């Protein structure tokens, strides 16, 4: 059972199918319409059902063409409030009704960023964007807002007529609203069934550009030419996963470039990846999160979890894709560096929760807990080195990739359990049972901490930014001197990235070695956002006041939390920047984006 949602669960009934007619208002920051759900009946004699709702107006509930009676129970907390619908007429088992909700969101809907023009790039329109995972969904329209239930759509978005809508669906049309003339409708279909946290929609002045046969990039004109360059390795990556995964099934792969406060690197919405601007590196560096968008193509979109404990399985195996996706084209060696980096974040992970906490167990009880609030990078590394572990026991790469294609043939279409992937991995694995049970399941899955086991990596990458590392960790005043540019001449960006990590984590440093450090090697310079986070953080924990303002600005010019929350908390941890920290987001809070909003408000102790 999901205790995220308050819904009636899936062995009651069950969505198939929305229709969704709105309006996107800006002048009121409210989406306004109707939600039609096709709901099918799991049990005999069926006369009520209940719905997920957050912050959403009823106006009517319609069946059979009559209004009907329905009920909002007490908010609870995130959870949002229960909406219980009382049937017209008893069900049977398997039979089918359509549910007719008119309803509109708040302007404070958590789903939902409403941007003025003046925070937009273009600055003459504004702009709306959507982000449900995990339970959002239901601060958008009311639903069994669970990903245990998959449902297809349909939608009709009214915007103004200067605007484009688009959403995570294939594009199926445009008209000039008859209602009102200073709008647009688009139309969209998704037949793909999906569960609801997949439901997407932005509204802009967007521009596309097409990048390969299958791929749109969209964005605001001005990012267009250089987001085109940045994810021009799209197909040749989609090509890969195709052959890993099998056949994709969803149409079109679109990126969707946002505006700065996007909260993620990026969100897997079926045929419409959203990504943050901060991929924008100029050399095509940060792709290894198309890679990422596009593996949950296959694991997250096909194959689901059931509930969000068992958000590992969503992310692992995505991890686990994704690194076999840019192993293919950059070279194992590569493979085994950025697998060898995710150890490294998972170790960063587990020391901040602390090594007993809840939240660094790989399947996680979320019972009163807020997905939001549990969000880490553990499911995603410590479910890849689950995974990476399996496939040395097992016998190697390609061993494992059959693992993993049957495994996404076995359960597409289908929500699952970390005890469903156990069942079918000894099941496919039979001839190598004796060697999964070598496991310590108990430990990988429920455990708290670093995993009881680390994989074997190969160093050949890493050996060099270990080394740097660790001369100026080891230098005293005397040896600073005998740094100089040099040092860095071999050293790809993901290696500068690799010689930040393995120093912040032995953060602080004195002050006089970072001064050096911006001295020979000029890190103010790099605009690479994974490079300017890391020094930034080490240039904050170490004590230096020239930093503060750096910091804070790229606390604010973009929102991408895996940025702009360690920063603000470091800003919030340096007495000299204290103050400003907690007064910058007091100023920004109103126009942040509401998650992240609550997510800074929270690490810092404000409010
Ligand atoms: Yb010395
Ligand atoms: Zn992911």
């Amino acid at each position: 059972v999901d205790t995220c949602s308050l819904a009636s669960p899936a062995s009651v009934c069950r969505t198939k199918h929305l229709h969704l007619r709105c309006s996107v208002d800006f002048t009121r920051r409210t989406l306004t319409g109707t939600a039609a759900l096709t709901v099918q009946s799991q049990e005999d004699n069926l006369r009520s059902l209940v719905l997920d709702t957050k912050d959403l107006t009823i106006e009517k509930v319609v069946i059979n063409g009559q209004e009907v009676k329905y009920a909002l129970g007490e908010r609870q907390s995130y959870k949002g409030s229960p909406m219980e619908i009382s049937l017209p007429i008893a069900l049977s088992k398997n039979q089918e009704i359509v549910i007719e909700i008119s309803f509109e969101t708040s302007p404070k809907s958590s789903a939902l960023q409403w941007l003025t023009p003046e925070q937009t790039s273009g600055k003459e329109h504004p702009y709306l964007f959507s982000q449900c995972q995990a339970i959002h969904c239901r601060a958008i329209l009311p639903c069994q807002d669970t990903p245990s239930v998959k449902l297809t759509y349909t939608a009709e978005v009214s915007v103004p007529k200067e605007l484009v809508a688009l959403m995570s669906a294939i594009r199926d049309g445009e008209t000039p609203d008859p209602e009102d003339p200073s709008r647009k409708i688009y139309k969209f279909i998704q037949k793909v069934p999906i569960p609801c946290y997949l439901i997407a929609l932005v509204v802009g002045a967007l521009e596309s550009r097409q990048i390969g046969p299958r791929t749109l990039v969209w964005s605001e004109k001005e990012q267009v030419e250089k987001s085109a360059y940045e994810f021009s390795e799209t197909e040749s990556m989609l090509k890969i996963a195709e052959d890993l995964g099998g056949p994709y099934v969803w149409g079109q792969y679109d990126l969707l470039v946002l505006p700065p406060s996007f909260p993620y690197g990026g969100m897997e919405n079926p045929c419409l990846t959203f990504v943050t601007p901060t991929l924008l590196a100029g050399d095509k560096s940060l792709s290894n999160v198309i890679a990422h968008e596009i593996s949950h193509s296959w694991t997250g979109n096909l194959v689901t979890n059931k509930t969000w404990d068992h958000f590992w399985l969503n992310e692992g195996h995505t991890v686990y894709l994704e690194r076999h996706i840019c192993g293919r084209l950059f070279g194992e060696k590569f493979r085994h560096f950025n697998a060898l980096g995710g150890w490294g974040e998972l170790q960063n992970s587990v020391k901040t929760f602390g090594e007993t906490h809840p939240f660094t167990k790989l399947v996680v009880d979320l019972t009163d807990i807020d997905p939001d609030v549990a969000y880490s990078s553990v499911p995603y590394e410590k479910g890849f080195a689950l995974l990476f572990y399996l496939e040395q026991l097992l016998g190697g790469p390609e061993i494992f990739l059959g693992f993993l294609k049957a495994y996404v043939e076995k359960f597409s279409y289908k929500s699952i359990t970390t005890d469903d992937w156990k069942d079918f991995l000894y099941s496919y694995f039979k001839d190598k049972v004796d060697v999964l049970n070598q496991v310590d399941w108990n430990a990988w899955l429920y455990s708290p901490g670093l995993p009881p086991i680390k994989p074997n990596y190969d160093m050949t990458l890493t050996n060099a930014c270990i080394a740097l590392s660790q001369r100026w960790i080891t230098a005293k005043e005397d040896d600073l001197n005998s740094f100089n540019a040099t040092d860095l001449k071999d050293l790809s960006s993901h290696q500068l990235n690799e010689f930040l990590a393995q120093t912040l984590q032995r953060a602080p440093l004195p002050l006089g070695h970072i001064k050096r450090m911006q001295e020979v090697y000029n890190f103010n310079a790099i605009n690479n956002s994974e490079i300017r986070f890391r020094w930034l953080r080490l240039c904050i924990q170490s004590k230096w006041e020239d930093a503060i303002p750096l910091a804070l600005k790229m606390a604010t010019e973009q929102g991408r939390m895996k940025f702009t929350r360690p920063l603000f908390k470091d800003l919030a941890a340096f007495d000299k920047s204290h103050d400003q920290a907690v007064r910058t987001y007091q100023e920004h809070k109103a126009s942040m984006h509401p998650v992240t909003a609550m997510l800074v408000g929270k690490d810092l102790k404000v409010d």
